[PDB]
């Protein structure tokens, strides 16, 4: 087999992108031009969400934090985060890390390469085609597990630059306790004790937080390709970070609507496992990634993922009744994954 990596491609000498990178024509329609897309500021926007006051001895201003988020999540599902505490000078050093990082040559990143074959999941890599459509996106990534510590590889962490693992440890802990927090206000939002749906996604001995460092090349025709392909995320939540070059739509009221770069800011997703827990309640929504060809974008997403044999994933009981059946059936993380991927090569076959 061939190992193609989209930067090797970008920077080839291409004038027109290989077939495989091109969208169908029915989606190519809803792609535009990622930087027009971004100064348009009619119709909805994603939600600014203020955490300052999420744990606040004063009642009211607490409530009225945790009465925002909860809006936001049961109508987005997505939204920017401030005031989340995490220190921004952490965030620059991340950041700064990863895109030195990806600014090593392809050859010196394959030293860190994944191998499916023999599950490797965890390394540097760009996602090869997995159904007849044959479709590919204009991303190559690295991905690994970053918590709890115990259950790491630092092996296959980068080891340029000098402090990647000390920089993207201490972010992994600071995000964990901001999972807690979040958590925790979206219980209390549903009627639920304050620590259960932590409980019901691991707690802090199974939850795992993933990091995927995505890296989109300049593109010679951004107007033909996509950087992620429309998907929902899998995760319990999802926290990211951008180098404020625009991309990231959200599929909002049957429109693809472009997320501003706010300062400062952390990207919230509710994933598809709050979305089952809830049964339908927290919304899971579907977005996407634009390419352009001026300038590389880089994201930072860390997903919460529950434990993914050991919790069946289904409507809590208290979310499901005669009047409000359960909107989705029992799947473990797994599982779940797995009838996702398997819908989507079914409808390509
Ligand atoms: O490779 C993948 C993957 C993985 O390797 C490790 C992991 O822990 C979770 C994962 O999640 C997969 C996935 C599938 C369909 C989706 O809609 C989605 O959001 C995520 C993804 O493809
Ligand atoms: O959206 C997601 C995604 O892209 C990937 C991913 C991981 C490894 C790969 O090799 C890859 O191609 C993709 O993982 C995830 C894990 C989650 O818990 C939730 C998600 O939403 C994603
Ligand atoms: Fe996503």
């Amino acid at each position: 087999v061939a190992v193609e990596r989209v930067e090797s491609l970008a920077k080839s000498g291409i004038i027109s992108i290989p077939k495989e990178y091109i969208r169908p024509k029915e989606e190519l329609e809803s792609i535009n031009d990622v930087f027009l897309e971004e100064k348009k500021e009619d119709g909805p926007q994603v939600p600014t969400i203020d955490l300052k006051n999420i744990e606040s001895d004063d009642e009211k201003i607490r409530e009225n934090c945790i009465e925002e988020l909860k809006k936001a999540s049961l109508d987005w599902g997505v939204m920017h985060l401030i005031n989340h505490g995490i220190p921004a000078d952490l965030m620059e050093r991340v950041k700064k890390a990863g895109e030195e990082f990806f600014s090593l040559s392809v050859e010196e990143k394959e030293k860190y390469a994944n191998d499916q074959a023999t599950g490797k999941i965890q390394g540097y890599g760009s996602k090869l085609a997995n159904n007849a459509s044959g479709q590919l996106e204009w991303e190559d990534y690295f991905f690994h597990l970053a918590y709890p510590e115990e259950k790491r590889d630092l092996s296959i962490w980068p080891k340029t630059p000098s402090d990647y693992i000390e920089a993207t440890s201490e972010y992994a802990k600071c995000l964990r306790l901001l999972a807690t927090k979040v958590f925790k206000a979206l219980s209390v939002g549903l009627g639920l004790e304050p620590d259960r749906l932590e409980k019901e996604v691991g707690g802090l001995e199974e939850l795992l937080l993933q990091m995927k460092i995505n890296y989109y090349p300049k593109c010679p025709q951004p107007e033909l390709a996509l950087g992620v392909e429309a998907h929902t995320d899998v995760s319990a939540l999802t926290f990211i970070l951008h180098n404020m070059v625009p991309g990231l739509q959200l599929f909002y009221e049957g429109k693809w609507v472009t997320a501003k770069c706010v300062p400062d800011s952390i990207v919230m997703h509710i994933g598809d496992t709050l979305e089952i827990l809830s049964n339908g309640k927290y919304k899971s929504i579907l977005h996407r990634g634009l390419v352009n060809k001026e300038k590389v974008r880089i994201s930072w997403a860390v997903f919460c993922e529950p434990p993914k044999d050991k919790i069946v994933l289904k409507p809590l009981p208290e979310m499901v009744s005669v009047e409000s059946p359960a909107k989705f059936p029992p799947r473990t993380f797994a599982q779940h994954i797995e009838h996702k991927l398997f819908g989507k090569e079914q409808e390509e076959l």
